[PDB]
């Protein structure tokens, strides 16, 4: 009932009670752990309990648990639900829910910043053009000339499912991927399919290695539309090393704004299917995963050669030496151009502090160890030695099917 | 109920049916994952079934399920259990049992070698001196002058819980750790407590940074006894770098034979509390964990200074740069001295092939992602991109409480 988690480097021990308020499932069972598996309309009856659960925590957080205001609101929503078969959050509730969905994102290592989220209420939106407008504003606000500010823009909630708003891109800003005759892939292999769906939709791909994709926005259930982000609004960083002048020749660069756009935000049973959010990169995401993953830009060998390393034998650890240099370069390019970015050491140290604050002030902090530990130098970051308990709390950010596998044109 | 795991790098999908045979628990529920938690006598009543499951697995493995030899063995074992409250395993079954405990060890990335385990049957052992002799033969055999051979020595199983055989060391070979009055630690911090027990037992500590610990052996539930492993039997490797001539001057070295000796081997319900086993090292174990954990030798700074790295700000990734070098040094030193060792790339690539083979021929491969993925360069090794299912199958290697915490001293 009262679980404890120990850090094996410091011997510190925290007790977890917050998991007791766990609602959703984990994919695991007393017989099998699926901790490493990436992916382990509501009715009136289904809804009220959720709204109740939510309002309870909301009012509890504002020190008015069981107050008249609390009871009243619970009644109004209750009425509104029974009548409209749904309800609307007050702005206060929307903001609170979004911040807490971030607070509860067990896979996010940057949650120490959770309370500082800027929320853009786009619930009055009605068209793809409106969506494009809201998104551009989000992009500009959050980029802030390189001094990034976390934000989320929330489009209209789901109703009957046949009027859902959806951003087809996986991130607001991402490079394109095209399958060349060579059999090889040009650009970002991860977006090869999306890149094609834009074309299948009219986009005029410049077939480059770093082409900013176009937004494919879906409003109120209608078929999606394309819009190119004002180039002047997409901050980019040219990747150069602080010692290897040959580096720039690799012809690499990355965008400064990471902005997940394909997730679903659930607040009090309500579902917001279009809720793009952004923060700032942790160095390794680009340097380790986007650049070195075999299925991404897969650039290790190329950088290996340029460094003139004995790639004849794995045991020489050339991949490791290169990986490091590459990551020193990403953090260098960003820091030079004055674009916010955080290294895995500093980011993990913060998460640990955040975990401690969360444990004493909330009785816990759900965290997914498999995602929290950086893809490089694992054990030399504090989170590696930190036991973590993963569980689902709501409000939350959830995965949802790609729209192009659901859209009934 | 079939379960699928995908490799997000190759899009290869495997199907697991083997987890259905999983009886033991995981620590996780439908509402919580404890996948990253380090540590989440039997009665006749509970033994019969365990013995039967085992014999059934055994006889099926040899294609004699239902045979008369199978049926007679079950009758023989059950009679014996009801008769003595326990039972003895045949030699063939012990070997099969030991090999499968290794095959089922979800935290071991070296399992592609599981069928080539050399099993030393020390069930006739009765005294600590007897244990010392067995252990000495195990080390020499396994060390094989640097061309390491995986092996396990199995001492008498547990009976009433008061006559246990235990190896108090956590590994047959490990360096002493000494707490200094100024608060600093000399040697390996991980073994300070055990070192104190050895000194209290009479060991004369040479108090250096790499002193090989004595064996503390408990036979038949008696008080443990000290024994020094013959120095000529302990193979060690001086650590140097293939390009930094100052590396050797750090004065580092490590032993070549890793031999976990504090686990419990469960087979057919029987409990073998003293079952030291060894294989060969994966570089990162030494280079990353033993050398760079803040709670171990913690050499990152010193190695960083000598490299004249910019230690002013973490974002220079000086810790990362130094880490790679140290690991290159460990692998290089071992290879030069011709002592068996495997790099993390090589080891993880083999585990993937092994895992795939196991799904196809066995229906699965219980694996602990948290432990399988190496402590450095995670995503540039295939295991990181591989989804895994973790569950407990028997025979198995289990953790057990430190003996000094449970032992009833006799004087
Ligand atoms: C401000 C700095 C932030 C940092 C440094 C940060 C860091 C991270 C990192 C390293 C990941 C893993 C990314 C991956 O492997 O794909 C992650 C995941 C995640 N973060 Fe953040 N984050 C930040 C802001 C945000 C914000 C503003 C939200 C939500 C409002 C958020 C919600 C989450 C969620 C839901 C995931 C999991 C996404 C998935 O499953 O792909 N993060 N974050
Ligand atoms: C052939 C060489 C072998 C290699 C390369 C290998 C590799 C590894 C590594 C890297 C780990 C994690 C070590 C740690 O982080 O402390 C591990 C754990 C494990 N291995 Fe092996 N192994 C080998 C042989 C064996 C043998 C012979 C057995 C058993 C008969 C075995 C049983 C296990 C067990 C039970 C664990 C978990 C130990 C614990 O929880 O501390 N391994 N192995
Ligand atoms: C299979 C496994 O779940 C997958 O390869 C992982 N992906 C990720 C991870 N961690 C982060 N932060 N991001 C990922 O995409 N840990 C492991
Ligand atoms: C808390 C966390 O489970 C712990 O720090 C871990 N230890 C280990 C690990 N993996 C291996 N191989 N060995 C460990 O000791 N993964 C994580
Ligand atoms: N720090 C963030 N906000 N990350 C969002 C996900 C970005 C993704 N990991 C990438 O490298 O493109
Ligand atoms: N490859 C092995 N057999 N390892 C056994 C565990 C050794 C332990 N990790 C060490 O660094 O000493
Ligand atoms: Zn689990």
């Amino acid at each position: 009932r009262f679980l404890k988690v120990k850090n094996w480097e410091t011997d510190v021990v925290l007790t977890d009670t917050l998991h007791l308020k766990s609602t959703l499932e984990t994919g695991c069972t007393e017989h099998i752990c699926m901790g490493s598996i990436m992916l382990p309309v509501r009715t009136k009856d289904q809804l009220f309990p959720l709204a109740k659960e939510f309002l309870d925590q909301y009012y509890s957080s504002i020190k008015r648990f069981g107050s008249k205001a609390h009871m009243d609101r619970l009644e109004e929503v209750n009425k509104e639900i029974e009548s409209t078969s749904t309800y609307q959050l007050k702005d206060t509730e929307l903001i609170y829910g979004a911040k807490h969905a971030w607070r509860n994102a067990s896979r996010c290592v940057g949650r120490i910043q959770w309370s500082k989220l800027q929320v853009f209420d786009a619930r009055d939106c009605t068209t793809a053009h409106g969506m494009f407008n809201y998104i551009c504003n989000h992009v500009k606000y959050a980029t802030n000339k390189g001094n990034l500010r976390s934000a989320i823009t929330i489009f209209p909630q789901r109703t009957d499912g046949k009027h859902d708003f959806r951003v087809w891109n996986s991130q607001l800003i991402r490079y394109a991927g095209y399958k060349q005759p060579d059999g090889s892939t040009l650009g970002d292999p991860a977006n090869v399919q999306f890149t094609e769906i834009c074309i299948q939709q009219g986009w005029k791909a410049p077939r480059g290695r770093f082409d900013v994709l176009p937004l494919l926005l879906q409003a109120n259930g209608n078929d999606p539309e394309l819009f190119q982000i004002p180039p002047e609004l997409v901050l980019e960083v040219p990747i150069r090393h602080p010692k290897f002048d040959w580096f720039k020749d690799l012809g690499l660069k990355w965008y400064g704004l990471p902005a997940v756009s394909n997730m679903l935000l659930e607040i009090g049973g309500l579902e917001f299917s279009a809720c793009p959010f952004s923060g700032w990169y942790m160095g390794t995401e680009i340097g380790v995963r986007d650049y070195c993953d075999n299925s991404r830009y897969n650039i290790l060998e190329e950088v290996a050669k340029k460094m003139d390393l004995d790639m004849r034998k794995t045991s020489s650890l050339w991949k490791d030496q290169a990986l490091v240099e590459i990551n020193i370069a990403v953090l260098y390019s960003f820091q030079s151009d004055k674009v916010t970015i955080v290294d895995h050491h500093s980011a993990t140290e913060s998460f640990i502090k955040h975990m401690e604050n969360e444990y004493r002030c909330r009785g816990g902090c759900p965290a997914d160890w498999v995602w929290i530990v950086p893809p490089m130098s694992g054990s030399i970051t504090p989170v590696f030695h930190q036991e973590m308990l993963n569980y689902r709390l709501t409000p939350s950010f959830e995965y949802q099917p790609d729209p192009w596998n659901t859209h009934v044109w």
